[PDB]
């Protein structure tokens, strides 16, 4: 399978990446420098995973060692929420650039819809608990993303966690100047997403799949919870392939013309976790993998449920 899928910006992107949420300071240096080494070339970041400055070191000394040239990797980082006014968007890409120690980001996403209150927390509270909105639009906030492209900042722009009609919003706005590149969302096989990705990939926004595995080390996993790196079925699959269940949850997106990012740390897993492009899934492998969708979220943001722009009220 060809590794890279062309944009509607004109350039290709691996659908390979490693992940970088939750990857700790002292050990992503490590983690994206040996996943440079083994092949990797797309590197999902973002502001809010307080690593970015770790993750740079990493690029800058594999530029520097010529592992590999600038245009061959691929970076994305995120707009946090409480960055959506159209005053502070370009510091906040400038400060992310500043620590992955690159002149352009390959795509940068607003992270979600909601914006928030602007401030020193990300996640600013009222006394009561409530996250505190702020009153800059999605429209207004994609005009201040589409000015990034205009001064070279990025490549590309898109979104994360858009549901279809906060897509089709952007789609719609009046004057729109470059359409959204990549939609950035959870998906899995508890989460498969059928409806938002066909809706997407009919107007040319390539899907993004994020947390492919599960999210094992996300912070609130509670025991009840269901585990695809554990399901017997989905373990049944990849020992008919002879590979492992970690490398059948990374190669099923690939089949449906998505981009993945798995998150890893640990070296071997990094390595096992790219070597995804020499097995198929069979069409009734992914028919089965897609029936086992139970509508479970990872990241299901039970504190912004009453935002305006929350985007999980919609069936899709
Ligand atoms: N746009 C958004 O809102 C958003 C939200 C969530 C995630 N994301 C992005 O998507 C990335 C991936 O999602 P995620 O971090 O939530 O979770 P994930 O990639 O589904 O799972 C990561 C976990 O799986 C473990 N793991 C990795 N490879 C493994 C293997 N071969 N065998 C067994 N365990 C393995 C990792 O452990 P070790 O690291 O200890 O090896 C870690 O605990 C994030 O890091 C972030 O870049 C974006
Ligand atoms: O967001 C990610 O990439 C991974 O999760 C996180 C990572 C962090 F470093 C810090 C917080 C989160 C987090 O709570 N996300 C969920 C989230 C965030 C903002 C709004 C909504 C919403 O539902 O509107 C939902």
């Amino acid at each position: 399978m060809a590794s890279r899928i062309l944009l509607n910006n004109g350039a290709k992107m691996p659908i390979l990446g490693l992940g970088t949420w939750k990857s700790p300071p002292g050990q992503v240096t490590e983690a994206v420098k040996v996943a440079i080494d083994v092949g990797y070339r797309h590197i999902d970041c973002a502001h809010v995973y307080q690593n970015e400055n770790e993750v740079g070191v990493a690029i800058q000394e594999k530029l520097r060692e010529q592992v590999v040239k600038r245009e061959e990797l691929f970076i994305v980082s995120k707009l946090w929420c409480t960055y959506h006014e159209k005053g502070l968007v370009k510091g906040a890409c400038q400060k992310t650039l500043s620590d992955l120690k690159l002149d352009y980001l390959d795509l940068y996403l607003i992270h979600w819809p909601t914006g928030f209150k602007p401030g020193k927390e990300f996640f600013p509270l009222d006394e009561s608990g409530n996250v505190v909105p702020s009153d800059t639009n999605i429209l207004d906030t994609w005009a201040a993303m589409e000015e990034l492209v205009d001064e070279g900042l990025v490549k590309a722009i898109g979104i994360s966690n858009f549901n279809h009609l906060q897509v089709e919003m952007i789609l719609n706005k009046p004057g729109l100047k470059y359409k959204p590149a990549v939609n950035q969302i959870e998906c899995h096989p508890y989460l498969t997403q059928e409806k938002l990705i066909q809706y997407c990939q009919s107007k040319g926004i390539v899907v993004t799949a994020y947390s492919p595995l599960g999210s094992p080390d996300r912070p609130w996993a509670k025991p009840e919870d269901p585990s695809l790196l554990e399901d017997p079925r989905i373990k049944a699959i990849a020992a008919k392939h002879n590979k492992t269940t970690a490398q059948v949850l990374i190669r099923f997106p690939m089949q449906r013309n998505l981009v993945v990012i798995p998150k890893s740390v640990t070296p071997e897993r990094i390595a096992e976790n790219f070597k995804v492009f020499d097995f198929e899934l069979s069409s009734q492998d992914m028919t089965t993998l897609l029936s086992y969708n139970r509508n479970w979220r990872v990241c299901g943001g039970l504190s912004c449920t009453s935002h305006k722009d929350y985007p999980f009220h919609e069936e899709f």
